């Protein structure tokens, strides 16, 4: 595609992608910069994370993740390209390369479009319903465990949905027993985040906003009171589906396929 | 001879507090009381609010009735539990057989260190206890074993686990199952196995690690303390390892450990 200079910072230990001294967005620990994919002629996405004192099992953990994570491709699975361990600065990194989506989250996409049109979240959900289906059913399955709607990024406010933050579960990861500080999730801990995520969607307001600080929101989660966003939900049949992946008993949730065969969501 | 000077009474009217305080730790304090019916002291122990839910006290009722009920050489007596507003606050109070000897922590401190026929015949009946709470039914699991929560009758005497109930009281968006524990038996196998290399090294485990996180990696990565290494008999050290076995499913049982050599005659 015509002619290019490099003028670039750094690279990939592949050789494949450039990093330009052009940063884009800082959020945690997170830095992500502009970059070029050499094969593709391609816009793409350089995030400098910073380092979780990564214990090292788990460093084999996000390795065995990454192969996963790069064979993927879907419609809506923002695509995995690369990640490897750097020393920037003066700390041990990890850098990943991925999909650069260019138009925003849905929360950048709802404090500027203030509310959403019911057309949108049907179209926008199922999408997202989609994605997870594909991730779940990977072999083995993939659990995102941290769906929210500012890793929910858009390709043109007329256009699709995308699932994000691929691998930041792991990464951003008295005594007691070892077995303690294990964190047991499942498929349906997803459904509990989407339920969510639709929720704010269809209220353009933050589930549990009521709340003052965390330990009040257990209780509320715990003891399996709604958001109070719930009650300000118009549509009954949105309503339903909010509900039906809410629910506080995990054997009692909803699952993906059951969303997808729901009304709603059908073609 | 049996005076009725006190402050509080027991819901049931068994127990009288007085006021007098015989420690103030947490979100905690401790008072001397009266069990009027045996007549023996007592200690009344003034919590203090948990941000407690609701369900979670109805399971803890639940739990604290089977507490009630339980008699055992190497268990501290439980009595009775209530709620209370005191202040301005909820409080839960907790009524205990009353021990003034001390804990392990206190006495390695006294002591300095620990004599081999000693740590013997205390582990065995810590062992013992913990084999009476987990085949109770249903089976009880302490979460929370440490040496500042076994308690002795005396330097002369014997060991008593105590903080019992403390595992669920004190606690130990995002789906509520994520705020679920997960906690069996072998939990408390591993903290017996923190208590016995302290009493062998007389050093706090982990005494090394400065920033609470760096603990964190060791355990995770499987790394044993400092002082594990510092284990002079190597028969108490070859059960340490077997207790602190990173892999649950590898630490050994209760049973296994009675069944030992260590711990007989």
């Amino acid at each position: 595609e015509e002619e290019a200079e490099m003028k670039a910072v750094a690279t990939s230990p592949s050789g494949r992608f450039l990093k330009f001294d052009i940063e884009l967005g800082r959020g945690a620990f997170k830095t992500v910069y502009k970059g070029l994919d050499t094969e593709t002629w391609v816009e793409v996405a350089w995030c400098e994370l910073q380092d979780r004192k990564l214990t090292k099992a788990e460093q084999q953990r996000f390795k065995e993740e990454a192969e996963m994570l790069k064979g993927l491709q879907h419609p809506n699975i923002v695509r995995f390209y690369d990640s490897w361990e750097s020393i920037l600065k003066g700390k041990k990194c990890i850098v990943l390369v991925t999909e650069l989506m260019t138009s925003g989250t849905l929360k950048t996409y709802l404090k500027r479009f203030k509310v959403m049109k019911p057309k949108v979240l049907r179209s926008w959900c199922r999408q997202i319903l989609k994605g997870l289906q594909f991730l779940h059913t990977r072999t083995p399955p993939i659990i995102h465990r941290d769906l929210k709607c500012n890793n929910i990024f858009i390709t043109g406010p007329t256009g699709s949905v995308k699932i994000g933050d691929l691998g930041l579960a792991t990464l951003m990861r008295a005594f007691m027993a070892p077995e303690m500080y294990e964190e047991h999730f499942d498929e349906s801990v997803d459904v509990y985040a989407f339920g969510m995520c639709m929720l704010e969607m269809a209220t353009s307001e933050y589930p549990y906003s009521e709340c003052q600080n965390a330990a009040q929101i257990y209780r509320k989660v715990t003891s399996g009171i709604k958001p109070a966003s719930f009650n300000k939900v118009t549509d009954p049949e949105v309503k339903e589906i909010i509900e039906g992946c809410i629910r506080q008993n995990k054997s009692e949730r909803l699952s993906i396929r059951d969303l997808l065969n729901h009304a709603f969501f059908a073609e």
